[PDB]
């Protein structure tokens, strides 16, 4: 009669939005949904001990990259049978199928719920200015580096702000996705974070192909395109000093552009210059492909859960198409289910339809079990790298030995 479901707090009103869209499930199921909302101050460990005692809910909400590690202690139901419900996988981006499971496992152990990807925002009045046009700007990566050039030479000053904009905002180290703003340079470039040979997992953070990638990002911050200023905040920072009009590029996910919409006094910024003149463009093509990063959230069931029934048939209602676009638009993501994309709720908004084009490009991190330690050791390392940008310091030979050490302490990790 009831089931327990802890989610995030993906929503602007977390526990409610949920509520409102199971509500149809409760009745035609006759069955109470009791969800938990774990800050991200507490999600994980919360999560783990779950996993650990053997108590806890029927279904958890688990970020992408989580999925190997949970998979690997064997306490997740397997799920196969809601996938091939909703279409199996071809309903599925291939970025966004590989996170239904731990890499190399026989059976899906996580049900796709909402993807995160990241875009280039860009001032659509400051490249006019500047004399840049998007289609070229992010049609190659020395397209995107001469469009920025042109942006620092541009007299264009921010009708509210009085000054200029600085040509790219992006976090550096102080931030919690690190290593996914760096993560389409790698892949662009031919290179990726880990790489498996007689199915045992290595580092790839030191491969020539990608250190060009690594090097081609940070260095911008170095020749004058970003504000040292921008190197000491996160991501929500820098989507700020946008909304305030002191940036012609800079990269996020679908939620501004709800956020475009919504007055100043109620958390948005409708009324700014920025939401007046809003582009969006994909990641710029590198060396070897166009790649966006693809994370986000899926549902998993406990195998101690007693109402696996139900719980399977709540992850069928909220992995299919109705329920896809209402919570979609609720936490300002993209549908898990590819269908859902054309949508008119994406389709009749034109900055929205550039997300659905830069979601074909989507890629994702391998499902390993150890992936946390990969990604906790890539970001130290990382972080010591942006120091040296900050100092107009960072050498290709300085950041090949960042990512020797790193190399050598994830091969460890992963052994
Ligand atoms: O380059 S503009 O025409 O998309
Ligand atoms: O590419 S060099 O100018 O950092
Ligand atoms: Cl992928
Ligand atoms: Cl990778």
């Amino acid at each position: 009669k009831t089931l327990e479901v802890w989610i995030m707090p993906n929503s602007p009103q977390p526990a409610e939005d949920f509520k409102a869209l199971v509500a149809p499930f409760e009745k035609a199921h006759g069955v109470e949904v009791k969800v938990t909302v774990l800050d991200w101050g507490v999600a994980w460990t919360k999560i783990t001990t779950a996993a650990t005692s053997g108590v806890g809910p029927d279904l958890t909400q688990l970020g992408t990259t989580a999925v190997g590690a949970i998979s690997a202690m064997g306490v997740l139901e397997p799920v196969d049978d809601v996938l091939e419900a909703l279409g199996g996988e071809k309903a599925y981006l291939p970025a966004v199928w590989r996170t239904t499971r731990l890499e190399g496992a026989r059976q899906a152990t996580a049900v796709p719920w909402f993807s995160e990807l990241r875009a280039f925002y860009y001032r659509t009045d400051a490249l006019k200015a500047a004399g840049v046009n998007p289609a070229e700007m992010f049609a190659s990566w020395q397209g995107f580096e001469a469009g920025l050039a042109r942006l620092k030479a541009s007299s264009f000053r921010d009708p509210e702000t009085k000054a200029p904009l600085a040509p790219l905002c992006t976090p550096g180290k102080n931030s919690w996705d690190v290593l996914h703003n760096a993560a389409p340079w790698i892949w662009g470039a031919g290179g990726e974070i880990v790489r498996q040979a007689g199915g045992r997992w290595q580092s790839a953070l030191n491969s020539p192909e990608s250190l060009e990638g690594l090097y081609f990002f940070l260095s911008l911050a170095q020749k004058g395109y970003v504000p040292a200023e921008s190197l000491e905040k996160n991501t929500a920072q820098i989507e700020a000093d946008f909304q305030a009009g002191k940036c012609a590029v800079f990269a996020s996910g679908p939620w501004m552009i709800q956020r475009a919409q919504v007055p100043e006094a109620k958390g948005g910024f409708a009324e700014r210059t920025a939401a007046k003149n809003l582009g969006v463009a994909p990641y710029p093509a590198g060396p070897k492909g166009r790649y966006t990063f693809f994370g986000g959230s899926n549902l998993a069931l406990f195998n101690f859960s007693k109402n696996k029934p139900l719980a399977k048939e709540l992850l069928k209602y909220l992995g299919g198409p109705e329920a896809q676009v209402r919570y979609a638009q609720m936490t300002g993501m993209l549908p898990a289910l590819r269908s859902a994309w054309s949508d008119p709720s994406f389709q009749q908004n034109p900055l929205l339809r550039t997300f659905i084009q830069a979601a074909q490009f989507g890629r994702t991190y391998p499902s390993l079990a150890g992936w946390g330690g990969v990604e906790n050791l890539a970001v130290q390392h990382l972080g010591m790298a942006w120091d040296l940008v900050a100092q107009g310091r960072l050498t290709r030979e300085a950041l090949k030995d960042l990512m020797d050490k790193a190399s050598a302490a994830i091969n460890q990790a992963l052994r």
